């Protein structure tokens, strides 16, 4: 196996490398938490591993793979940030010992070949316009779970979908992990973090307040049911300028195939110019609010 | 948070997905190897030559699962061949929320048998898939048979970076060479003496084969063609991987072909010139 230096950041390209080091330090005791990224990491990252720290005995894997299977277009893939410099020195910086940066001949020899197909889940908000998105993330995301075989990984509930789905695969594949999901750190105004946020100018950083602000005043609105939510978290997009949006959606916390009863979640995506930004938050409708 | 009971050298039958899981963690935890024989039950001598091939494996405990994806005889048997473990469980307990996500195989899984059932191996790597987690093998065993079936297996092993053995276990056969199946036993005699055409025409094939590849083709067509009441579905020489098969070297020969209303399949390892 590789060496490790405890207490230091390790730096793993091959899959096999990190599995070694993984399975041994299991093996010695620690529990592996591992949280994949695609790099470009912002503080709702750093919340994803301080969150990962904290389990006793742990040992952090953060994965960097920008994974070229759940990008369509269209120049999406190329147009991805990559500041891997900034990356690994934030990593050493919070004390984690592990990160696993793969190539991509390393993690797709044979190119795409076996697949995870998604549930209905993957057609509907995010996956209705990228059809195929999804069972790029989750193909990626078993990928990952398989190599470094964690006890549990940590995902921002920001993309909800996304970790709704990734929970699907978790239960319906049986994979002996935790997913643990972790409440999405925001700018002072509310601003979901993201790594997108970096492609808004100042005017539209100003408006896109507005997303995060509908969806506080429709989780308030809330006691007035579910008509007022959506209501109230409208009228705050629509006075927003230049804000577009593109749906804004109260289901059931699983996503559906089921009506929503109390307790819900709004999803809200909008493009400010080209820039698409994507919030979500509990709501609990009417007594339950 | 208790291991359910197990009982060392007696055969233990689990029915809860999460209970093969805990018994096989604790045991892999103190030594013990586990393979595992995923089976539809039924057991023939093809299965218990996979639980045999097991077996040898020095510190092994032997988990057989028996699921019909969509008797007591069986664990008779399973017991008298020194199986500890047999997971028995429920079409509900393996799909407690109905079809959901899923194995997409490759597109070798729309080739040969996908031509007559396009999602048969859909199915086929997502219950072995759930299989691999649940037990969690360091080896895994299936019949050379139904080879196709094999080489997806090894795909999705290698594409999901799962960490099992596959061990491909030789055709176990009558005496006249038929290929053990669970559909032998439907073949009328006059079907039954045909049906021998299948694993003639491949070992033609495979000694015909030093005259080079069509040699081993027209060899095992000859054979076929002598038969009467065939339908020969497909007769192809493919590389191991079943790509396309190299001008020399090794290959695999496979067959498929329809006598009355049952479909038959045989292959065999191919050397060319
Ligand atoms: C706890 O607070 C937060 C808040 C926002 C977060 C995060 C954490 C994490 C992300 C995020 O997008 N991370 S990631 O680009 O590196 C990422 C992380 C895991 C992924 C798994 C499958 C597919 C895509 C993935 C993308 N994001 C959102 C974003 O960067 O747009
Ligand atoms: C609803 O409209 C569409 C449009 C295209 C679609 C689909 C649906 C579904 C697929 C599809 O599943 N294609 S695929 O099985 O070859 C596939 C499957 C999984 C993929 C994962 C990451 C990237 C690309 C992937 C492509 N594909 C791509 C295709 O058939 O080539
Ligand atoms: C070592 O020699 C042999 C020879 C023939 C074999 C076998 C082994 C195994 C089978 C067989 O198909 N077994 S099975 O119906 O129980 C079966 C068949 C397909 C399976 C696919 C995924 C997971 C489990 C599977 C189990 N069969 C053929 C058959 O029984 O139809």
């Amino acid at each position: 196996i590789p060496a490790f230096h405890p207490g230091e950041l390790n730096v793993y390209s091959a899959p096999g490398d990190v599995a070694d080091v993984s399975r041994a330090l299991r093996l010695t005791g620690r529990r592996v938490m591992l949280v994949p990224t695609m790099g470009a990491l912002h503080e709702g990252h750093l919340a994803l591993v301080r969150a990962a720290k904290r389990v006793p005995g742990s040992v952090v894997v953060v994965s960097i793979f920008v994974n070229p299977m759940q990008f369509g277009a269209g120049g999406d893939l190329d147009a991805y940030p990559r500041t891997p410099d900034d990356d690994l020195a934030q990593l050493r910086a919070e004390g984690v010992e592990i990160a696993f940066t793969p190539t991509t001949a390393a993690m797709y020899p044979d190119g795409l070949r076996t697949t995870v197909q998604p549930g209905p889940l993957a057609a509907e908000l995010e996956g209705g316009p990228r059809p195929t998105h999804f069972a790029g993330v989750l193909t990626v995301v078993l990928k990952l779970l398989q190599i470094v075989r964690p006890d549990r990984v940590f995902f921002g509930e920001k993309d909800y979908q996304q970790l709704v789905l990734i929970r699907q695969l978790v239960a319906d594949f049986n994979l002996d992990v935790a997913v643990v999901g972790v409440p999405t750190v925001r700018e002072a105004d509310g601003l979901a973090m993201s790594s997108r946020n970096r492609y808004l100018d100042p005017a539209q950083r100003a408006a896109a307040v507005a997303l995060s602000a509908a969806l506080t005043a429709a989780a308030h609105a809330a006691t007035a049911g579910a008509q007022a939510a959506l209501d109230a978290a409208r009228a705050v997009l629509d006075a927003a300028p230049g804000v577009a949006v593109d749906y804004l959606e109260l289901r059931d916390i699983g996503l559906g195939p089921m009506p929503l009863n109390g307790s819900g979640r709004l999803l809200v995506a909008a493009r400010l110019g080209t820039t698409r930004l994507l919030d979500n938050i509990a709501i609990e409708i009417g007594t339950f609010a």
